Formats: structure tokens, C-alpha cells, sequence
């Protein structure tokens, strides 16, 4: 039982990652500035004997005692501010880094299937201190994650179908549909998370799913999952065989559970806006 | 039509001091540190023109550019020090700014004075003596409204919750007592006429009609519509009044009734 | 025998304090900016073995290893507000810190006046207490006098036994019949190091209960000077928890302890000539 | 006549660049740390008036006054964390003093984006687009002449070396090069214009590996046994008015007095 | 009228300046850290409006708005030489962002840290173009001296006082010459608003025998105390850049530095 | 076997110590601003295992460990040079307190600024903080990587006679090896009082013209040190003969200006 930083750790795949961990028994600590997450994501646990929330930027110095450092302090857009962004992801790792280094802990970087900004040198970063300075770390290139607690209103295509399907409003579909997509469920994330923090692969690894639909097929789906009148209108898969083999792991939640559980985290959110 | 720093501005009479500001056509920011306060009390204004959050702690030098600063950043209840520290060393930051860049200042002080905000006040008439800083100090009373804190075990709190959640409600003693409850409406009105008007001495913000713990609990068990079993076990104003032409307008039972929406909403929310 | 930090140690209540300790064979060192306080207050000790001046502001950090710290670094006034202000906040944080870094036990000299910022700072301490288990210890003090105070606030004791001296009519506000009570110097100290070294962090009075009347005072004072100066018109402290808790009591006679303020009166009144 | 900043001023590059805007009579300020520059690539110009070198870290906050600041402060390959904290860092760093001072900042960012040079152009728009800021970006292909790494590796300085010690050439295709002169110019054309965009300033014609240590194999003279991406440059053509113009001959015969007056200095 | 800083404003010649200067209507700012000094030499001037104490070590980084500054603060041998370099540093780096200009009273000594402090004063003027002025101040003796520093006009004073026998090491034949400390202080102000940059001798070149001293000395205090046995300064170029002269006679500055040790050896009672 | 901070290593004697305690299978750590050293005296070990170069100002306090410093960083820009021998010089002595390191002043005949406050400064933390100390006052030296443009005499001499240029009194000079074979001689001693270290063996201006003349072979036409501590506390003294002396230096002179044509 272990002594857990993770950055980011108030916003949607963050919280999800706390939950688990804190399930586990670990003592987690949540670094977060708030500037994309949420004190409700992680409310539930203040107070709790081996949980502490601290508002920090991870851009300055932070000075604490832990055998592992998720490292996911990264705002998402839809960029909203492109300099902190920058920022963050730069002079952030590179302190979640020398942090690393001086206690002697394990770095789990949340990189990104975008690499295939700030990001990529992050990446490297990590490499650096790993090959310069002994640091162990972990490399997650995540790709497309959905669930409660995720940004409602980024457009994403997911945020978008819940949102029109629950407001009766039409399901815009830009060209014909026929373009695929793939999502994984946030569970699946964590759990894939974990166990490459856990494990002894210090090389980038994918966590996806590879499981792909139609951007329509997902319309339907959606429309029928909400059970609204609304209309259809007209306007990179990932590979995780490095994953089930050197991990184990693989996404288990079934689409339309993972469908399901969005929807009700976006519909007890519109109703909380009345 | 000012710039206007609010510290404490994401709590729970800092964003109804906000909202008010950013209709006026105001430059509002805020500054908070979430301690007690949430970013969901102020998100409807981000990304908005005239508006801005800063996660600040103002125990921590802040420096920026206002007309004005309306200084609530104080948390309630925890971490008695961290308490103490925010009072003074937050309060003297604040003056120092003041001082720094010509603002006027309004401290949100206590009826409790009648810790830490005793010598908060000191320091503010300290820095107008001194370093000729305009101060203002409202001295508030109980307040409750939409976005107050309902877990605290404040009676209006109380009743509510007990009241949404089919409980029996709780009269400590024989519930003859008396309190008097000021709406938050009224609080912020009552801060800004204050804000402006010239009157630097203390000012009492507060509700003078009373009513008894036990009216308190009957009148929120009717509003709610509990079934419900009810066990068993004052502001002077006159010089806001007068210098102010200030008072407190919303009827009790309509500012219990949005209150009421409020705790429902919520307990809603998280289910 | 300890390593004792005294903050405020140069001024008058402090060199007192710094005295006894010292001919007690601790290792004193005092701290203060000399706002109030004199150098001249403590030089009997500068160069001494077990002794130690620092010029330094408390409220900078300080940084140093004790067992104790008596922190009555707080500038006496009849001056500038900010200043007293920060001294007894920011202040008293910093020697709060520092009591908890290095496991000191600090006690704080507070004011019967409780009854600005010693308030808080009493606060203060007890938010360390709880918070940190820093062992601190609360003095409420009263009205003092002794060699080595301030001649020149305009107190009472201070005009009568200045007017007396300088053959001037002693100024007796209305009748004089209001009363006031007051403690010598030694006795507080005393009472200080008894507090300082019990188990009671609450706080304790530290006070002479003998009430006197305005008039008395400056008539006992005419008497004792032996001047032609004619008198002219224009909360008592309870000890017993003391009594109960140190055993502590003033013993030091009024007309005694009145002696000595005059005779340190007189000495500077003809050094300033 | 402008003040200029030039970060990495005392590196093989920067030392040119520092050249022509003295002759220019720039006001030109220097800023190295000598990490992989030298204080010899531009000694001659200590005490003249309009010149001043500074021996300081751009990972560390510099506040100076210029109108331009020419942005060449990266190491060249050894210490991947320096590299990478200077490269970002560093980067921004003299981006907020381009904002501070209202200074126009060129990148010298390099072909390989098609490390930390990436990001850097990054942060460049970012300020141009947030903080108002005018960023010129440079995307630079390989240069050679006067002053380059002769220990690098790299090929003209391999066959350089092996030539004049009579040494085999190692010869393991095409390359383009470009001479550092061109280069320069190229630097100077696209800071003073108004393209924000990124810009290729490279040499085009490319010639055989087995072709250049022949080329060389001549230049030099000596009796050695040979052993065994292209650039477009159009957008600076018509942009700039920009093109190479010396020779490939007259490029390797400069670099190569170059390296044989730094041999023998080594004897 | 200027405002002026006065640094080591506390100690013996300072509080004599910042006399000199309150009386004529600048505003004077002390800085002293209590080294040496002490507050009693200035506090009559403590509440006036143009004057302030402020309890700062020159050795940290000071930030005041000036036209001049008196650098007299000086004096464990490090804090003497941290003082005497970083000090003097500071007090440059001062009279540079603000324009003022630096007086440095330095010592006939350099016939440590004052002979490199002198040197970083033409280093500020010439390469910054600070504009400072340099004295090189003979033995000064006055009211507010220190008493117990084992000097000869201090222990003479001090024996003689107290009825003890005069210690004069050798037959006392050696010369030493004495400056009142008012003629100093004149001297200084001649001295800081001439054009003169150039070193400036402020002594007094009228030279006694030890033996002398211990005898007139012991005559104006009036003791039957025994007497028993065990470089004069140029100024010709302040008599004629600034027209300065010591004019305090003799026996009147010893009359006054007497009824300074003896009003305090009676307040040590 | 000792690791050595070396401050002004990159520097004309700086380097010879640097090459010689290599040499010698210690860990030397050079600091310097490259103010008036230059890289190239070092270059050569940069990349060897008991070796590393760091481009520090010794005004900035350095944290580093080591057994001995030799403090020879001293470089015109009359502020920076005194802040350097004042400011630089109280940071090498504070940090020689914090890790318990012997540290050695390369001091100047000139006592005879702010190299004399530095010999005071250095005795100060001896005295006050037992801070092992040594004091050597060195003379005029020269060799190869001296400052060619300094207008020394024996360097006017050469440039003049290197380049064809027209050429009763001693001048005493002291070769760079045995300059450096007596910093370390005093170095590993038990003398903290200071030392001269210097050529006693003094020869005329028109002597000197003359061998310079011959040794170039160009159309070019025309308070001495008492080192007897040294020879008996250290067993010290120089042994490099003038001419051959001269010749190395010459050999660099030559060098220099043909890489500059
Ligand atoms: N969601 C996805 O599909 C996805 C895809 C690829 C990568 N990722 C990576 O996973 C991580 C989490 O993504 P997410 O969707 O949960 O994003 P998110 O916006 O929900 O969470 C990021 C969290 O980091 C916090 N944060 C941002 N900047 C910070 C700073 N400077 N200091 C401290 N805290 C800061 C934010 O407030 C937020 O709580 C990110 O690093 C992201 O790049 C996510
Ligand atoms: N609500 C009442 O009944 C009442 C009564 C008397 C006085 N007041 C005063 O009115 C003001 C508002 O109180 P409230 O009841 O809305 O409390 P609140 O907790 O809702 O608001 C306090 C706000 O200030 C913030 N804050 C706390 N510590 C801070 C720090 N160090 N830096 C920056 N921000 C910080 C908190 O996050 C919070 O958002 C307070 O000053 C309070 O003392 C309120
Ligand atoms: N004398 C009384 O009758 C009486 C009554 C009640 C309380 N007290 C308390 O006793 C304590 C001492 O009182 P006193 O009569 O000795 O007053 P005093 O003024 O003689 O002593 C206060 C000392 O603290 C020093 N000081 C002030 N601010 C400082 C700072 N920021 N840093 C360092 N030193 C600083 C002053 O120079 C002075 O020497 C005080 O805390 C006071 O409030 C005294
Ligand atoms: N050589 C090429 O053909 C080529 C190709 C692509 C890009 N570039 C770019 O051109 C620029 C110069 O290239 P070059 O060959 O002249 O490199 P170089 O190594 O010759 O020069 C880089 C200079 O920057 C200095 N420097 C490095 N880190 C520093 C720091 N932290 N602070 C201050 N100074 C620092 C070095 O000491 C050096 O003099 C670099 O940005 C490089 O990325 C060059
Ligand atoms: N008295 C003489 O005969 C004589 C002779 C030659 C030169 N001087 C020079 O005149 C100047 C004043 O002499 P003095 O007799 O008044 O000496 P002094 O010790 O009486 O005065 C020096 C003052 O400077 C203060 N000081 C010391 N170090 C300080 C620091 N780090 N920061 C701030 N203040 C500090 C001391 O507290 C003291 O008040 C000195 O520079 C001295 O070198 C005096
Ligand atoms: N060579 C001589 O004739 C001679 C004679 C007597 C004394 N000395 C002394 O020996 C020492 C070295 O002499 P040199 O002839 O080798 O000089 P040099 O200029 O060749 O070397 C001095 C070195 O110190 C470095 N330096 C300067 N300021 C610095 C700072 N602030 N931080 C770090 N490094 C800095 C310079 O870059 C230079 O490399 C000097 O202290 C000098 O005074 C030399
Ligand atoms: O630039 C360099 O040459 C050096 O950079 C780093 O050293 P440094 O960056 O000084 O310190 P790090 O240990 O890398 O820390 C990096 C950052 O993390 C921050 N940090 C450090 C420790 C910590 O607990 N928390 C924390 O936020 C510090 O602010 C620091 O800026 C590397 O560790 C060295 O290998 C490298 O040579
Ligand atoms: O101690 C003193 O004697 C002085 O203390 C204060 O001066 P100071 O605290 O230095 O500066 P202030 O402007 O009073 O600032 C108070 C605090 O506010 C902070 N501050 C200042 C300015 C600002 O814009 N923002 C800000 O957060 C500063 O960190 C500072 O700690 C008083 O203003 C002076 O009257 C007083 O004489
Ligand atoms: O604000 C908070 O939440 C925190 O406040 C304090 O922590 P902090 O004030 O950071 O540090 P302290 O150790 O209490 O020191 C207070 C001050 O004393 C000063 N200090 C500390 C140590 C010392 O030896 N000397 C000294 O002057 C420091 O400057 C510091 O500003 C409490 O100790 C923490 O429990 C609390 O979590
Ligand atoms: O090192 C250098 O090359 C430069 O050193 C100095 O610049 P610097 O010492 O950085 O700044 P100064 O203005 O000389 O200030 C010196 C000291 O004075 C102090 N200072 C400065 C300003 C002030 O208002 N008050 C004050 O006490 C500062 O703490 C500083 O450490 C010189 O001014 C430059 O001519 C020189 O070229």
C-alpha cells in the first residue's frame, strides 16, 4: 500500500483514478489548480484519513513524500489559454520529474495518442530523466475516453450526441457517417493505468479501444440508449496488442454500459442547471 | 463603471456579490482559493468579457489594478490557523494593494466581534490613519440564501435538510429563543450602498425581525411540506437606515422558498 | 539549565527578565530591533559567556535552537499602528514557527487589556497548540512600573514621579478617586518564570491586587520625593489562580518598589541635564 | 540601426550572424554560456562600441533592452535534460522578454520537424496569437563553413578531416548543403519581413555522398582511398527575394582553410 | 536643502553630523544597526519631522531616494570586512540608481577593508560616473567617543577621572595629534559640497607629546592621580580646496570630551 | 589523491595546475566566467573521468565537495574586478567553512586592488572559523597561454621581434611550470603565512631584447623577489632555465598569430 501523487487528479479520467486507488486502500494525494477539473469530482473524499486535496499549480515547485506520481495535470480544450497549456505540460513535468527524482518515485505520464502541444516533449522529458537521472518512469499514450464527469461542452462527438439526444434536439451528423470512431470507456482507462504504473514497461504503451463504430451507428445508439424523439441530420484505431501482452489488459465495459453511464451523469447534470 | 476585485468572490456571499457587479455592466474579478468556496458558484460568468477568476490565496501578495476590493476571503466553519493567518496576513495584503494602486476597501466583518476579524478591522482604520487607505467595514449578520453552506449545522441548515429528508426536526431547548435571518440579497445590497456611500465607520448588516427557533421550524416544515415531527430537547440597523437608506426587503418566506429550491436541487444532485 | 530566547529582551520588562535568568546561569539570548527597547538595557551582559544580543525584527524569520522562548516583543505606546500590528501577528507567527520547528515552549506576554492584536495572538498560540502541540503558556499582565520603564508615556506613576521631580504641580485628573493597581518590575518577573515553568497553559493573571487611588499615588509620591510640587485637580487584577497554581504572589511593598522607580527617574533625569 | 539580442550569438551560426549585423553597425548584444560556442568565434569584436558579450544560461530570466531578438540559444549533438530545459525554458524566457520590450522574435527552428524545437515554435504563436507578440520562425536545413563542429560525425566534416590526414574517406545517396553565409542572409531577410510563418531556408541541390568526398577529396588535395529529404525553398524565393547563391566549390574551400588552420593550431 | 543619508549615523562622528545637519533644515535619514552606535546619540532628534532612525545592516541591500549620503558605518573581523566591501557596494549601488552623492569617511590609516573601499569609489565615479567624495580622518576625540576602546585620550580620561595612575608606555617622548570632533565635522561638510573628488586629509596637524597629554589632561580634571612610565597630518590641501581648519582650541575639546566621561561614569552609578 | 576546485582554471596558471594535478590522478573541478580564460586552455579534458568544467561566476555562491580550492579567479572593468576579488573571495572562504576544504589565495607581488583585503579576508576565517588557509605571493610569470597583450616587456619584446618589428635595468622573471610546482608545494604544506613565490635570478631589459632577438631569429633591431622561505619551507625553487623558458613562450607567441592570419 502506497503512497500516491497524481496531478490532475479533480478532473474526469484524474477523479476516476482517485476513486480506484483510494478503494485500494492507498494513500492518494490530488494535486489540482482547478483550472479544467472539479472539487466535486473528488469531494466525496475530503475528510477521509488517507486522502488530501491540495490546490496547487504544477507548474511551481511541490515539495511532498510519495512512492508514485500519476502525472496527469493537463488542461484539455476544445485551446483556451495556449501559453499556460504550454506551460503546464512543460515546466509541469519537468518539476513532477525533479520531484521524482529527489524521493525516489515512479512517474506515470499521460501522454497522447495525438503524438502519432507540449505533449510530445513531455515524452521525452521523461526518457531524459530516466536515462540521465535513474527516474523510473511510465508512458500511457491514451486515446479517445468517455464517461461521467467528462467535458460536457468541448464538442467532442460523444458530449455532443448525449447533449442534442437529451434536449430533443437534432443529431447533427457531419458528412455521411460512414467515418469510424473508437472510444473506451474511463474504467477501462484506470484500469490500464494502473497496471502499466505497476508494471515493468518503461516504453510508451497505447491504452485504447479498438473496437470502432460508425459515427452514425453511434447516433442511433445514443438516440435509442435516451430514448428521444430526435431527428438525424446530414452535414486512427488503436493498437493494444503491446498492452494485452506485456499488461494484460485490454477494455472489458460493453458499449452501450459505458453509453449508459455517461448518460446519466449528462442528464443529472442538465437537470442540476435548471 | 469600476474594476472590482472581490476576494472570497467564489463563496457563498461573494458570488451573489459578483452576479450583482457583472450585471452592472462592472469589471468584476475574483479571487479565491477554493477552501470553502466552489468554482460552480461562479462559472456562469467565465469566459465572459468583463469578467475574471484568479485561484489566489490572498495570504499570498497579489498584485493587480482595481477601483475597488471587496474583501470576503475569509473561511467558515477547521484549521484554526490557517484561519488566523487569512484574516491578518490575507487582510494586510489586501490593504497593501489597497495602499499600492488607490482602491477603496470593504472589509466583511462580524456581528461576532460584539478569530481574527477583530484585529482585521484594526488593521484596516490603522492603514485609512496612516497611509490615508478609504476603508469601509460592514459588519454582517446572519445570512442564508442559495449557495450557502448546508452542512455547517447552522439552524436554517438544519431545518431545511431535516425537513427535505423526512426527518424529525430537531428544537434544542423549548425553541423559544430568537433569531433573526438576513437574506443574501439584501446582505449584497446592503454592501455595495456601503461600498459607496462615505461612511467609514463600522455599519451593521442585518435582519432586525425576529422570530422564534420554534416559528423557524414550523414555518420551513410547511414550505417543504414535510411530514415531519418537530422534537423537542438582534441587529440595530437604524444607522444603515439612515446613513445608508438601506434595509432588508425580501420577506422571510420568500427568501426561505429560494433557500428551499436550493438544499433541493442539491440533495438532488447528489444521489 | 536551558537555552532561553527572550524576544523583546532589551526593553523593560525584558532586561528584567534577561537579568534574572542570567545571574540563574542560563543561556539567554535576547532578540530586538530597539524600537522601544535600549541597548543599554542588557550591555551588562554583552560579552559574557551565556549571552547573546541579536539585532532582529520578529517579524523576519529566526531561525535558532532554544528550549524557550518568552516572547514579549510588542512596542509599548501612549505610535505607528501598521507596525505594533504586524509585530503582534505576523510576529507571533514567526515565533510560533519556530517553537514548533525546534520543540520550544513559548509563552506569550499578554495584557489584562484583553479584558491592538494580543488579542489574536493568545488565539494564536492556542491554534498552535491544538493544531501543532507547540506547549505554550499565556501571561495576562498588569499594570507595571520599575526601573527601566517608559518615563515619557504620560502613565500616571510616570508624571506623578516626574512632575514630583521637577518641582512641578502634579496634574490629579477630576478627584483622583478612581484606583488603579500596580506591580514591580521583579515581582512580574517572577511570575513570568513561574508561568513559564508550570503545567498551566491557560492563561494566569499576573498582577498586584493591592488597589490605590489616583490622589494616594501622587500624594505617596510627593512624600517620597520630598518636593514643594502641589497637587492640583482638572479593573483590579485577580490572582488566585495564580496564588493557587505557582504559588506566586507579589512581596515587593509599594513604597519600596516606588524608591526604586525614583531613584532610576532621577538618575536619567540628571544624565539628560 | 537597431539594439539586437543574439541568444547562442557565440555558436557556429550565431558567431556569423553576429558578423554581418556589426558591419551593419547594429548594436548587437551576445548571449552564451559557452556550453557549445566559443568566445574565439567572436573575440574581435569585444570593445568595439556597438557590441557586448554576455556570459549567461537563457534557462535563467535575462532583462536587457532590444528592438529584435534573434533566438539561437540550442546546444548541438549529450546532456538531454539541459537540452531540453534550454530549449523550452530558455525559450520562454525569451518570449516574455520579447513581450516585456516589445521585441521582435525570430526562431532558428530546424528541418527535423518534418529535441524541444518543436514545441518551441509552439510557444512562438502562441504569443504572437496571446501576448501580440511578432515571432519570425526559421526552419534550417543542413549549413556548413567557417567555425562548424568538426568532431560532430557528420559527413562534411568526416571527409574534411580523413582528407587532410591523409586518412580513408568512410563513405557508408544524396545531401544538401548549405553554405552559412546564405544562411545568414536568409535570417536577416525573414526577421525584417512580415511572414509570421514558418519559412525553409535551406540549399536544394543535392549531390552524392561519393560525390562530395570526391569534391573534397580534390579541394583538399591529398591522396586518400575512398572506403565503403530535400528542401523547398520557393516560399522564401517569392516571399523574401531569398536564394543560395554561393557555389558548393567555394563553400567547402572556405570550410576546409577552416579546419586546416585549426589543425595545425592543434599540432 | 537636501535629503541626506547619514550610514553609521548612530555612532560617535555621525550623531555629531546628523546634529549639524538637523540644525540646518535637511531632512537626515540614519541608518545603524547598534554595532557600535546607540540610539541615546540621536534620539533627541526622534519625532522631529526631517529626520528618521532606521535599524538597517549596510550590508543588506537598501532602497531610499536621496541627494547625498555620509558613508560612515563601520566597526569579529568578518562582519568588519563584510561591512567595509558589501557595505560600501550597497551604499554605491545606491548613489547610482538615485544620482546621489557619496562622501566615504575613510582613514589616515592607509598610509581592513578601507583602503578597497576608497578604491571602488573612483571605480562607481569613473566607470558610472557616481560622483563621490573621500576623507581620510585623523584621530578624532570629542563627547559620544568610546570611552573604553583603550585609546590614550580615553584612558587618560577615564585614569584621571578616577583618581588611578596615567599609564604612559615608553618615556611619552612620541607625538600624536588630535581633532576635535566639531572641526571634523565641518570638515566632512566642506569636504561633501566641494567639486574636490580627489583624497582630502581632515586632521589636525598640531601635534603634541604623549607626556603632554597625560599632564594637561590631568590638569583640567583636577585629579591627584600619578603619572607613570612603562604620522602628523597634512591639510594644506583642505586649507586651500575648502578653506578648512580645525579652530576648536585644544583645551576647549578636552574641557567638553571630560564632562562627557564624566557625566556618564556618574549615569554608571 | 584529492578532489581540487580550481577557480580561474580556465585562466594562463590556472591551466597549467589544472594539466598538472590531472596529471597527478585527482578529481579537478574548474570554475570560471571565461572573463579572461578561455576554454581552449581546457578543452583538452573536458570528457575525462577525474575532470569537470563549470562556466560559474564565483561572485554567485557555489555549492560544491571538495578537499582544496585553489583561488586563483581574478581577471579593464574596474567593478567586476573588485567584486570579484572581495565578493568572490568571501564565498570561496564560506564555502571551504561548510565542507571543511584547505583554500589557497593566489596573491600578488603588488602587496608590496582588493587582493590585500583578500589576504585579509582569508586570515579573518582562520582565525574565526579555523578555516585551513595558504597564501602564496606570486611574481611575474610567463608561458605559453599567458596574455600576449598585456604590454609586459618580455611580451612587447616578443610580438616585436616575432613580427619584424624594431626592439640597462633587471627584470626578474618567473617560468609558469615552476610557478605552479610552487602553488602546489605550498598547497600541501603546513605554512597558512604567506609566501613568495618568484624568480630571484634577475636579467637586464637589453639581455633579454637580445636572446629574444636570436631565439625568433627576425631582422629586428634594437624589486627583485626574496624567495628563501620558500627554498627552506617548501624545499622550493625555480629550476626552468630562462632560454628554454623563453622559448616555450615564444613557440606559443608564433602559434597564436599564425592561427590569427
Ligand atoms: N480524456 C482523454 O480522452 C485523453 C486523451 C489523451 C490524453 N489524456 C490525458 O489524460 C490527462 C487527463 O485528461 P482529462 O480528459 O481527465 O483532462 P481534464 O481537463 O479532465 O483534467 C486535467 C486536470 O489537470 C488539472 N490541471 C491543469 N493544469 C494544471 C496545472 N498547471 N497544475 C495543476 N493542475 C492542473 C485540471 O484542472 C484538470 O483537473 C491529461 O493529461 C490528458 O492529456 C486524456
Ligand atoms: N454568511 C454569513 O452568515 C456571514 C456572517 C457574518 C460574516 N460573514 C462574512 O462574509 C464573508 C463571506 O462569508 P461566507 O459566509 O460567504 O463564507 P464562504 O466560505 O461562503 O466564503 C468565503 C470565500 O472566501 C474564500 N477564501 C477562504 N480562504 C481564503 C484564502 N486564504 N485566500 C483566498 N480566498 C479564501 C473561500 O474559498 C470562500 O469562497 C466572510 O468574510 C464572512 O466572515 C458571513
Ligand atoms: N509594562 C506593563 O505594564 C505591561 C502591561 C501589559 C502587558 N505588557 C507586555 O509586556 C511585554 C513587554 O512590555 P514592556 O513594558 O517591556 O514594553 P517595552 O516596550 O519596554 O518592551 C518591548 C520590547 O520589544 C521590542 N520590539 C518591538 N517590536 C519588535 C519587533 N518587531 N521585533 C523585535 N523586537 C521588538 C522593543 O524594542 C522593546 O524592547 C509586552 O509584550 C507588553 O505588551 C506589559
Ligand atoms: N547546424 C545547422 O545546420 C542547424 C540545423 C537546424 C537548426 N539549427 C539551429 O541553429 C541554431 C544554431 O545552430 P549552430 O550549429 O550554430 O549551433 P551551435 O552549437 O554552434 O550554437 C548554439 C549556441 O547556443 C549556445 N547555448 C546553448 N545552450 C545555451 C543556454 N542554455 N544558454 C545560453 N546559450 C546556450 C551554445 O553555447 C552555442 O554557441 C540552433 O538553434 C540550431 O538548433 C542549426
Ligand atoms: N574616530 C576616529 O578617530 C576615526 C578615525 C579614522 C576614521 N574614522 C571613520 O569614521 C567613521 C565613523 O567613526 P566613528 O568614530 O563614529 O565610529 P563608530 O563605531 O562610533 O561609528 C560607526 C557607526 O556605524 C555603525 N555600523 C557599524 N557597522 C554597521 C553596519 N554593518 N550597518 C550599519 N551600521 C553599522 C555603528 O553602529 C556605529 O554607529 C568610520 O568609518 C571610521 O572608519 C574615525
Ligand atoms: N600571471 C602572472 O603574472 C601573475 C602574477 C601574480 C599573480 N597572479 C595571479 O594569479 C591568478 C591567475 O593569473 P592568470 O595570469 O592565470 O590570469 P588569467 O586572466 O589568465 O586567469 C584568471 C582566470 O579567472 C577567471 N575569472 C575572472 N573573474 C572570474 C569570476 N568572477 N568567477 C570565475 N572566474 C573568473 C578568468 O576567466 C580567467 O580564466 C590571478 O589571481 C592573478 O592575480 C598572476
Ligand atoms: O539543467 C541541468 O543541467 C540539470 O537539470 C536537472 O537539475 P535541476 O533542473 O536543477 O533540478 P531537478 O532535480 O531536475 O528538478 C527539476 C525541477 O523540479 C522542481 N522540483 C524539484 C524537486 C521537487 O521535489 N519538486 C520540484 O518541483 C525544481 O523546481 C526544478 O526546477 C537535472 O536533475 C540534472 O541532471 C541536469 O544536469
Ligand atoms: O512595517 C512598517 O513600518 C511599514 O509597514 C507597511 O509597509 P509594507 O508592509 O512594507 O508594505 P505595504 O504596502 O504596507 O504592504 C503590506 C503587504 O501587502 C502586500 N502587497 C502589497 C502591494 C500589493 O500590490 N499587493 C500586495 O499583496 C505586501 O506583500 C506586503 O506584505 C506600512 O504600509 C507602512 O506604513 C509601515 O510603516
Ligand atoms: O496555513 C497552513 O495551512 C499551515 O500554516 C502553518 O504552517 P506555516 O505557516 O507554513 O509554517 P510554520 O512552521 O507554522 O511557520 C510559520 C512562520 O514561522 C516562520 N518560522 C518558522 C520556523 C522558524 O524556525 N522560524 C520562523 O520564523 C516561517 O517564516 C513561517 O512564516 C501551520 O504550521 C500548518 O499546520 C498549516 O497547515
Ligand atoms: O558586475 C558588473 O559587471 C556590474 O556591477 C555593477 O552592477 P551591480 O553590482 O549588479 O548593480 P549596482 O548598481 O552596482 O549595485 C550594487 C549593489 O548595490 C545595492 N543597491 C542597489 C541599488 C539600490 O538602490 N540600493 C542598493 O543597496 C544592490 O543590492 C547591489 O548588490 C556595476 O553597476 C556595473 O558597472 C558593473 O559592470
Amino acid at each position: 500500500r502506497k503512497r500516491i501523487l497524481i496531478t490532475g487528479g479533480a478532473g474526469f479520467v484524474g477523479s476516476h483514478l482517485t476513486d480506484k486507488l483510494m478503494m485500494d486502500g492507498h494513500e492518494v494525494t490530488v494535486v489540482d489548480n482547478f483550472f479544467t477539473g472539479r472539487k466535486r469530482n473528488v469531494e466525496h473524499w475530503i475528510g477521509h484519513e488517507n486522502f488530501e486535496l491540495i490546490n496547487h499549480d504544477v507548474v511551481e515547485p511541490l515539495y511532498i513524500e510519495v512512492d508514485q506520481i500519476y502525472h496527469l495535470a493537463s488542461p484539455a480544450s476544445p485551446m483556451y489559454n495556449p501559453i499556460k497549456t504550454l506551460k503546464t505540460n512543460t515546466i509541469g513535468t519537468l518539476n513532477m520529474l525533479g520531484l521524482a527524482k529527489r524521493v525516489g518515485a515512479r512517474l506515470l505520464l499521460a501522454s497522447t495518442s495525438e503524438v502519432y502541444e507540449g505533449k510530445a516533449v513531455a515524452e521525452t522529458m521523461c526518457y531524459a530523466y530516466m536515462k540521465q537521472e535513474g527516474v523510473e518512469v511510465r508512458v500511457a499514450r491514451i486515446f479517445n475516453t468517455f464517461g461521467p464527469r467528462m467535458h460536457m461542452n468541448d464538442g467532442r462527438v460523444v458530449s455532443n450526441f448525449i447533449l442534442q439526444a437529451l434536449q430533443g434536439e437534432p443529431l447533427t451528423v457531419y458528412g455521411s457517417g460512414s467515418q469510424t470512431r473508437a472510444f473506451q470507456y474511463v474504467s477501462d482507462l484506470v484500469n490500464g493505468l494502473v497496471a502499466l504504473m505497476n508494471s515493468n514497461v518503461s516504453s510508451p504503451v497505447n491504452l485504447g479501444n479498438p473496437e470502432e463504430h460508425t459515427i452514425l451507428e453511434f447516433a442511433q445508439l445514443i438516440k435509442n440508449l435516451v430514448g428521444s424523439g430526435s431527428e438525424i441530420q446530414f452535414l486512427r484505431k488503436p493498437d493494444i496488442k503491446k498492452a494485452k501482452l506485456m499488461l494484460g489488459w485490454e477494455p472489458v465495459v460493453p458499449l452501450e454500459e459505458g453509453l449508459n453511464k455517461a448518460i446519466h451523469y449528462f442528464r443529472k447534470e442538465l437537470e442540476y442547471q435548471a
